[PDB]
DNA sequence: GCAGTACTTAAAGTACTGCT
DNA sequence: GCAGTACTTAAAGTACTGCT
């Protein structure tokens, strides 16, 4: 499943499925400072204040295969060619890539000892990190570091997550549709953060978007 | 997928995407092996290899199901014997905490990655060696769909305790293996439920009592 | 891989590997379809998607397999009538070339391409269109591990007649198709079989002497 | 199953597989001017002079997986390291790739109509073009042109075929045995006619011999 | 009795919503 | 009753030798 990526009204907009609960689009409710999944379908949607506890997390990836024709490539590029990233925001981005050479995959991951047991049981403790920036315009960016799957090594994902009153059309006091998809108008400023959270996420993802940024200017 | 199970089972090593999956430690880390591709080394490398089973306790709301079919099939044959439920049932009871009081915790740290503010979320597993090689793994993860967690235990069974051997071959297809069930890690897979939460508890507990 | 066979005869439709595979004609060509990653076009595009059939006529000696199937099962039911048979076999009697005849031709040429002599290979191929839009090819290869010839039959189906509707839908698993086979589509089958080679010929004849 | 490719006594040697008919490497004989292939392991070689007929076939491929160890490739980089391809051996390569402008997929493959007919049924004829070429060694070459199974378009492969007096141990008079394998001591020359072939296939080949003659010097 | 060989798509697999 | 979603390996498949 992909989320439609599109240029309108000088915006970069793109629209992101609200009914599909395990898919990198899902839309979440937080309790108590953690993310709860939410069953847009069943449960409808509050008319009140705990709407903005909503929000949209989206896994949200820049490359594929191989190519830069994908999610956040799509709508970098898009933004490029409709002049509403500019030559000077690609420009002040490589300068900040060229001086970044710390990492979050640097933080690695590790499993401590502790002084504790468990009847019998010996009682570890797994340590990942993560890297979070709040934006002025409400959404969330996260960077998680998890062990590659397939290989040995980091793979470092980032995530974005959108506040449900960021979105149209507005889903107070309703219950999702069949199918729906849901309109999110990109700021400039969140496609400029989330360059830069790939740039610092690790020295694998910066190549990426170094040689995509040198490639459209 | 399914295993079918002195108590025998037997688990599927073709199929990575199962709870049952071939695995070998490289570089510290379970990773996933190609049992068609590759062929297992013949060598000391094959105690690296193992099998990991993300073993449940019960099925459709009833006790017959891997690890409820193993201790009422093994407690029946006199293998398990009344005072090995007591003892488990005593044990139960003198159980307090569980691994799911520990919780998931994300720690804040005073350090920024270039504007981005760092964070450490620690996640607590525990772990039990058997003397045959064996490992129990318990872990906890956010309770899917609900808010609290959920606990999921693990066995780790090395390629070397299960026939036939592996060695200089690549794995056949639809290829199940043999291996013999020790009594003692039928019992340490319960308590490994016992401590896993009270939830699991209380059910390892009801389940002891049907058959006491 | 088998289809199960008013003659109707059950199609796979996600098993590009068969003797059954969905083909698309791109550039004039034939193209394996990936029937599950790609939705069917609604448009006329439609038309260009077939069912390719390599069809057999016989299997472990009897007659009663795929189209030696049909064949007596459509003969049984009136379907087929005893003067329906003598034309085939008086067909069969008619013919004296074959597909194989012609054979497989390596023709030298008088062209260089750069110190290396190039040649042509001349493979002949029969191919007749019915008005309901299936093809009948015959195709001649190498006999393998003799020396000789070995002559194919394909049945190209547009998916247009079969049943249900594929259009703007991806196919479903082990998802099979529904198509009515026309009485001449049958017999055009037989007569294909009959003029690839002499021993498919005396192969049909003694199939249909023993119906009739 | 590959051939096991190797450097010894100043010679590039393979070891050729000749229980796997089914392989790209398999032992054909030929009857009146075509190949048909031999059951190894159930026939038992001849003893006498019809053993000349007798050969090894050999589809043998340059690339695997976008990178140049594999086959050809392992043979050509082997013989560049010890000596035996030398530097003005891979510049008239380069040189010949440079002046070679026509290829043998631009012959392409045709349906020819016919003036025959088969009772009823349409005749066509399917020309396929291949290239051929003997070396006084008495290795064969052959560059097969066929349509590209998966997407449109042709794609090359080439042949050696391989006498079986140019092989060790003599295998006259005898069956093959369980999994032998021959060995087979590359003359230089054909590599340098096999590199050729692969140049003169297509633009495509050749592109992928320039760059790998281009990077071994 | 089964693999070897070739090559690519479709299937297996886990688990809840959600779709048609 | 079934797909949607995620992701990767193993299975399907054709047909004869050949392997263990």
């Amino acid at each position: 499943m992909e989320a439609s990526v599109s240029f309108e009204n000088g915006k970069i907009v793109v629209r992101l499925p609200i009914t599909r609960p395990t898919s990198k689009i899902r839309v979440k409710k937080i309790e108590n400072g953690v993310g709860i999944p939410v069953s847009t379908r069943k449960k409808s949607f509050p008319s009140d204040e705990n709407l903005r506890d909503y929000y949209i997390e989206w896994q949200i990836s820049f490359a594929r295969d191989g190519k830069y024709d994908y999610e956040l490539s799509r709508m970098v590029r898009l933004a490029h060619e409709h002049g509403i990233l500019t030559y000077n925001d690609i420009y002040e981005l490589l300068k900040f890539a060229d001086d970044v050479k710390s990492y979050l995959e640097d933080k690695g991951i590790r499993r401590e000892s502790t002084n504790e047991e468990l009847y019998g049981f010996n009682i570890y403790e797994d340590v990942y990190p993560v890297a979070k920036k709040e934006l002025p315009s409400g959404e969330f960016i996260g960077i998680v570091l998890k062990h590659a799957q397939r290989a040995v090594g980091y793979q470092s994902m980032v995530y974005v997550c959108i506040p449900l009153t960021n979105v149209e059309p507005s889903l107070a006091g309703r219950v999702a549709r069949r199918n729906e998809v849901v309109k999110y108008e990109v700021p400039v400023d969140l496609m400029k953060e989330l360059l830069k959270a790939f740039i610092i996420a690790s020295e694998t993802h910066k190549n990426d978007i170094v040689k995509f940024l040198r490639s459209i200017i």
